[PDB]
């Protein structure tokens, strides 16, 4: 061990560690979940990018000296490129409003930067975690800026998955365009529709979230960096470094506690979860059986069965999706509570908030990808079973009204229900023309 | 048109002459018009408040020399409210701020003015019966209100218990009716092994039986009250009087500084209502699923029709009672979240949000009792089994091959039946 | 006296005078759950009457509905649109049937009022038939979800006005307190100085954002499935003229059939406003705490009386009422989420619960913000001296001395000030 | 790698893996969260105990040959003892209602049993994951039994944490018995109490939870294991786990009941509610040091800035609040899973058990950390506490018998306007202080 010192006193730190005393304290202070900052690596990379922006802004503004600027920029590039992730060890449930994550960055960046200067660990007389790495910065504009960037960095995985699942539902809508089946309202047999229309409707509801997701995420572009001249500078560098176009917030006093964008964005994750769960529930119900459920579609069998129980297909991929959806809805309540609990000039609970949102983005992204790839793409229609449902439709009797009158049609409907026959069968047996029914049964 | 002029610490105001409420209730009416839902929409809380006032008046008469003429006028007024009169005078919004103060004050003024009337004196004659000095003697909001909240919940228990027992009985009787009705069990919505529809309905009963005892045990936490914590002889006596008036044995909290902010019992009780709603909604869901069809769904049961259907669409029975049950359960779950937030938001020596809490829990209690009542009476009691459709499900079971094991080769009969579309009774002859 | 009426289930007696019929009476018995009737959400009743007017006009214009019956029906619709006959809308908001009983409650009331217009008695359904005439060309699954969306559209102005009123109130105080120096607090610890005016402008700013978002999300409700073709296209055009909103037919009926996305998104914007509002109210309760042993930075107008012996005690009742409304709206949002998630195939059966929760939450929030603005924010006063003292006792001020005397020296001045009660300017002046 | 086969086909498995083909399919089917079964080791140990119980009953009933029993039992013992955790790889968000957890155990146990027999992995004709390890078992009795057992095995850690925090608050209630301060109701100065009473109230509310937690956890003791064999398996499982279990009476009810998970999650929620409130109070009482309430000092556990002395961010209570919001969110996740049961099974117990075990761990550590790193070291600002009590306007009431109500109120208003105490005003008008200092006496 090497021995380090901060304002509280002395501790012994593994020489193998790139983190320093303040991080070690945080590890014992907030050991709560065995979930560390490295399990949310987007926040780590965002933290390294903000630090680079700030070193550059200090350098160009003559504030920070030139050998320091350059060793620290190197160090940040190292992390941005995915090195030293295991050095990010503070619990996601950390108190301190982001301070412990800021410090974990500052200290790791300092040590790494020393190691670029051929100097040993803890040599903070050369590169200081606070004095240098943190120069012109405080946690209350750094951490909120890095949270927003982490979410901006994470948008693409969600968008890609959503588009992929939309495409999968679209393809099946085209494949099943000719597959007639019975619509069901309140789970009672309704009027004929196509299975293709049902799948196209899964696509269409989700298509509505793509643009909305993008537009709410754009709210995160408005950042408070340099909120304590230097500010305008750091923001410019952060835009180039991150590859995302950022802008200074119009109101700093408003921004200091504002969690509004976090609430809106979580609310769209929630909205996608609600739709996705309903769709998964439909898939489980449509594939019920194989003999005594609806038996309208077959899902790909992705888990092995028993030779003596063939035809049993547990709809495990939709089940996993349902679970992710319930989790996302609970995590949204978690975010609501943290957001509601802000006080005066700060919300202290952004670490909780960013952990729940990034987690929910991961969960939903993966669930949609799995749902498309390991289920939707391989769904097959039981064409004959779908047709049987539509042809047994009591609603077919309504197409007889023009020709025979309401009362007689209703009497033909009653006779069909009683005798187990199709409306067409009952119409035929009466010496009637059932041509209008044929039209109700035409997907085209 | 006539008014009388009243005064409080904020100033003077004109009050409609015949109103039994006074200046402070009038201010609360102006201040908290938020939902159009007034205190008289939760009459249990109004009755409970009147019980508390009566208990306090009796203790003041016994121990603190409240004059007999005031005492008897005041008690007569509380009795009237307890018995359902003057409910329309309880006009403050259930969303009122003030942690219950405006509810206390609505009671104080109405009781004062109704007492005055019993003494043949005019409204507003507060030198004779004073809302604060007489009706509120020895009390403050901070012991009167939480005590009245606890009492209101206790007085409302029996309506939920009765309904739960009614629904349980309904389910038990169909479990007997359906004991010989064989059908296919379904797991993860896949055809599984045969069960009876009787067993299915008895399981709906069984899960609800677990709730009756838990409900009484949690409700009994409400018996510990902080009444008289404002003013120990007075306290002890007011509680003895309140137990007598209410017919429920109550006790003093042993720790008043703890009792001051404590909402634990509310959260636990809201929690059991929530648990009951989760089970009931699942059961409603099952009923809607089992009655799907009549041709292209499950079609295993038929629910009684309670609203007319279309003559051209015979057989269609929308499961409207279970649907109304689902909506009530989603309301209760949401209300439980409202309670959780109010509860978590207490500060130091008070939770300011008990008006919201008591409003939500009483509402949820009424909603649940009536949903369970309606489910039993307007749905469960008339449920029919489509016995031959149930049978065909069970006889179509591939699980039946497993029985054949004394003949592996059984797996080949199962494979043949699946693809052939025939039963495992049909394939095994051959 | 009662009149006798009949439907497909049988006969019932109806109060002679009632404008509702047998179908509505059945619904009263079937769904008696909450004691909250359709008349408690009058925007839905008005919207139903608009949809019934538009359908009658379409039907008339296409030769399906005779002139005298059309004209009497439209006049009956107009009466209800004005608020007449609200008391005849008696069906519980927790009704099952996905909106059927609401549709029928309208059909029967409009039939009987049109019959009155033609000088006929109640129940003369031979002249005007609730189903055949008033519900001509219509079904629940198009009429009700259309009327839900329209009710939501007609209810926008109230929330928008409330929100603008509140923003205006905070903006005014932001200017008035523009020079009131005070101490910022982060994590509840003394931070760096700010102005009280900035604190209030920020409340305005955060709520300004919600205004455009509210309008944007509300536009989504214009896509309706009414009439799901000569009839369909005519009905929407008539409904757009009647309602003064430009409505568009949905392009995907199979998708529209179960879609609740817009309800969830709307409820979500109410939830966000509530989150923000509650935080603001909590801020107001904290800043006005005391008056001597709290923060004491501002005084809320006293709106509810106190005891003259306890002066300076101002319970923050308006913000408290606001917190309660916010907690309710968040719970109601969970209720909407559960209902939206529980859609099945070609219908969501739970729109009656969704529309009730969203309309209630809108009314509560609108009233909460109007009250917060008028009865609290407008009268707020700064304690200028107590504010300045907090800013004067800020240890953070020592940071401005770093360039003057260097770190170590500035930090010992900081340290000396802490350990000695005195301010940074006091210790530096020595 | 080695090649295995199941009823769907063949996969190659890394040669050093103890899991088999069915687990490998599960990793592919349900990669969603990057959180594997090994992050909830109590369920791993429960499953191993259930498998040990089943092998032993099977053996004693002469259905499982001696050498297979001995090897299986040895393998289960290794897992109960904490070996092979890393082989439990299936995502917590797995579909299949538990199947993949059951199969993960069956495969790992079979292979480890093979190692005890000196046989290679994959030799399933010697020890078969399904025919031998899963003999007389199905997912739908084994999984929900293991879930109930996991929650029972995790009770002690939460009870220990709760008792620790109660004891920390009790000791401070004793320490602060003579510290008078001003009560606050609706955030307004009310009447004096003691700081000691305030801390004893924190203890007292949490004490009500200890007994109820146990009585609710007792509900998990009723298991559906086996539903002769069944009774015997439960007797064994009780012995193996050291927790007394009993067979459920109704198997058709038990098949879908999630009643106990909802009640238990509700007690975790109730605890979170009380704990967050308490943490809110600690953060408020320690606000300042100068322009807050400044009544107590929390231990400084996070390094400060030398030029901001006096700033003590309440980081431990803040981490507690975050945990409490997570627990409330998780509780909603459980409610949705529980409500979404259908017919003879609830498909979502994997999600339920994960949320509940995570919530148990979070709360247990939060409460431990609050006691040890915060409450034990809290100190009173005795003088500031006393000043708050002495400036209480309520004091004017004690003068009513001396000067009458009216004159008492004039002094109250004057105190308020001058900023003086009621005693200072009283003395200034030549009135006796006697009555006042009685209402400021900690003995009441
Ligand atoms: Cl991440
Ligand atoms: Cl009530
Ligand atoms: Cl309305
Ligand atoms: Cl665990």
């Amino acid at each position: 061990t090497r021995r380090e010192q901060d304002s509280l006193g002395e501790r012994d730190i593994p020489m193998d560690a790139y983190f320093g005393i303040q991080t070690l304290r945080a590890v014992e202070n907030f050991s709560l979940s065995d979930v560390a900052l490295n399990h949310i690596p987007a926040l780590v990379r965002a933290l390294a990018m903000v630090k680079k922006a700030a070193a550059t802004a200090n350098y160009k503004l003559r504030q920070l000296p030139e050998p320091k600027y350059a060793a620290i920029v190197a160090a940040c590039d190292d992390i941005i490129d995915g090195l030293l992730m295991e050095q990010f060890v503070v619990d996601v449930f950390q108190g301190g409003a982001g301070t412990s994550s800021n410090m974990n960055a500052n200290e790791v960046i300092a040590n790494r930067a020393l190691e670029h200067l051929g100097r040993p660990r803890g040599d903070y007389q050369t590169i200081h975690p606070n004095d240098d790495v943190n120069m012109s910065q405080s946690t209350n504009d750094v951490y909120p800026t890095a949270v927003r960037l982490a979410l901006l960095l994470s948008q693409n995985q969600v968008q890609t998955a959503l588009h992929r699942l939309i495409a999968a539902f679209e393809a099946k809508g085209r494949e099943f365009a000719t597959v007639i089946k019975i619509g069901r309202t309140q789970l009672q047999d309704a009027v004929p529709i196509t299975l293709g229309q049902e799948f196209e409707a899964f696509a269409a509801t989700l298509r509505e979230d793509t643009a909305r997701l993008e537009e709410v995420a754009a709210l995160f572009r408005e950042v408070n960096l340099g909120g304590t001249a230097y500010a305008e500078q750091a923001i410019v560098e952060l835009s180039q470094i991150s590859g995302i176009e950022l802008k200074a917030t119009g109101n700093l006093v408003e921004a200091s506690w504002d969690t509004g964008a976090f609430v809106t964005f979580s609310g769209i994750l929630r909205r996608i979860a609600v739709k996705l769960s309903k769709i998964a529930n439909d898939l489980r119900l449509l594939s019920s059986g194989p003999r005594s459920g609806l038996g309208e579609i077959r899902l790909p069998a992705v888990q092995p069965g028993s030779s003596i129980m063939p035809g049993k297909v547990n709809p495990v991929i939709p089940e996993s999706v349902n679970q992710v959806c319930y989790q996302v809805i609970g995590n949204d309540l978690t975010v609501t509570m943290a957001a509601e609990s802000g006080q005066l000039q700060l919300n202290a609970f952004e670490p909780l908030i960013v952990y729940n949102i990034l987690s929910s983005m991961r969960l939903l992204g993966r669930a949609m990808t799995n749902l498309a790839e390991r289920c939707v793409d391989g769904i097959e229609a039981n064409v004959e079973r779908c047709r049987a449902g539509a042809e047994e439709s009591i609603s077919l009797a309504t197409a007889l009204v023009p020709v025979v009158g309401y009362a007689r049609a209703a009497e033909i409907a009653k006779q069909a229900l009683a005798s187990g026959q199709t409306v067409m069968e009952v119409a035929i047996s009466k010496g009637l023309d059932a041509s209008a029914l044929t039209i109700m049964l035409d997907p085209l």
